[PDB]
This record gives structure tokens, sequence and C-alpha cells, in this order.
């Protein structure tokens, strides 16, 4: 697809709509939208492997990692395909997301279509935390809201 | 994908979980699960083009129709790829779903992954209604519940 979208919902107040657009079938993917109800500051933001919401965000599984690498920040060569880093919420609890990434795609082997977008409780340490958890989840904490990434127009 | 799942939700009591499994990429897809909160009787069941829930089921667009054909029953040669017919709710408002279809697929250029599964208010006349609306939606009425089809473990 050339456009995708995910509606974020959780058990708390966190909610929002994130759009994805890929101009060329292989080019970078632009990610933008608004998320409200968040605490001010950094919040982990990743694409998880499964688009399964049968048990809330918990059933989405781990980070989308088709190349079986360690967790990292989006700028790192060593990272999960789904590692989009952090998004920042302002004093009013709003995160006006604006990310561009060349690793995720809306088609092919690294396609995030049908997978789950998740926004976390805490900041993602981008794999620089020094413990095993950092190399897996970035120590971003619980999943506050998530949504299945679907094809859009 | 080999497995997929859709969690149906709407503005009313209608909700459910529908599983998808395709043993081989060129094989048929098994669809099964249950939906509750329905009025006894037949209810339209189709895959709509967009996995866009920004406006609830309303933003899902029309029936997935990559081959540009007229609406029909799942067993009709002439039909939308997304046409899965009707599910049947019992006296307790529960419809137990068990279907096998060889038109829809969970992979390939025309995969239903990332699109929307919708359950309708009324019965799908399978495109035999005799009117123009029948050849489009099958007169299935409003969209009671829907969910984005996501990749499952
Ligand atoms: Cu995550
Ligand atoms: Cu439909
Ligand atoms: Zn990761
Ligand atoms: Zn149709």
């Amino acid at each position: 697809a050339t456009k995708a979208v995910a509606v974020l919902k959780g058990d708390g107040p966190v909610q929002g709509i994130i759009n994805f657009e890929q101009k060329e079938s292989n080019g970078p993917v632009k990610v933008w939208g608004s998320i409200k109800g968040l605490t001010e500051g950094l919040h982990g933001f990743h694409v998880h492997e499964f688009g399964d919401n049968t048990a809330g965000c918990t059933s989405a599984g781990p980070h989308f990692n088709p190349l079986s690498r360690k967790h990292g920040g989006p700028k790192d060569e060593e990272r999960h395909v789904g590692d989009l880093g952090n998004v920042t919420a302002d004093k009013d609890g709003v995160a006006d997301v604006s990310i561009e990434d060349s690793v995720i795609s809306l088609s092919g082997d690294h396609s995030i279509i049908g997978r789950t977008l998740v926004v976390h409780e805490k900041a993602d340490d981008l794999g620089k935390g020094g413990n095993e958890e950092s190399t897996k989840t970035g120590n971003a904490g619980s999943r506050l809201a998530c949504g299945v990434i679907g094809i859009a127009q």
C-alpha cells in the first residue's frame, strides 16, 4: 500500500490516529498524527509483530523483528524493524507525531500492514540502558494504547 | 501470513473474534469464531477495502473488489473478493462462524491482511435483489461491528 493508518486505543485515556505514507514502494515512510491523554515527555513508539487485539495490547506480541536483531533506536543499524523510537507529548498531554523512517515499509518483507502500532508508558532508552531488557524493549514499560495498522487511501 | 485475526467492535452490543488460517499460500482460507449481540437470523459478512477505523466502520470503504466485479455470494463466480456471504445468529443472538473460502487470501498482491472485516445489520441478498444496491452491497444494511484483519501468531 501507499497509505496506512492506525487508530490507537487502550484501557486508559490515551487515544489518537496515526497516518503512514510511502511515496515510493521502497522509499521512506512518513508517519504523522496526534495522540492525546499522555503524560508530558517521552513515550516508546514501536510496531509490534502481531495485529492481534484479542487480549488488549498484550496480544500484539514483541517488537516486529524479521531480521532477528537487538532493540535499538530508529537511527541505529542494529535495531528491530518496528523500532520507531519515542514520540513527545507536550504540557497538554498531546503528541503531534512526525517521524520519517526508511526501515519500516508498507509492502514487502518489512511491511507493517496488519501489525500493531503501540505507544508506551515510558521513554524508550533506545537500547542504551545496559541491561537485557534494554536490548529487547528499550525498557519502555507498559502498552498504553495500540491499534492494528490498516490499508488506507 | 498463515494466520490472521479480527476483533469486531461497533457502537452497539455486537462484538466478536474471527480467526483466519491458510495452510498454503495457494490454498483455501479457513474462517471461524463467534459474534454475539446480533438479532436472530442472517447478517452480511464481508471484507471491506480499507483497514481504516478512524470513522468507525464507516471509513472502511466498500467491499474489497480488486477484480472490479459485481457483488455476489461467496460461491458465485461473479463476486467481490471480500464477499463472504451471511453468518447466522441463533435465538440467543450468537452466530458461530465456520467458513472455508478459496477466493480470499492472507498473502499475495490481493491479501485481505490490513483490510476490514464487517458484520451487517441485515441479510446479504447475495446480489440477487434485482436492484442496483443489490449488486453493490447486497442490501445488507448498516455496519454493526468491524475490525482490522491483523497478522496472528
Ligand atoms: Cu512497543
Ligand atoms: Cu459489508
Ligand atoms: Zn525493539
Ligand atoms: Zn460485495
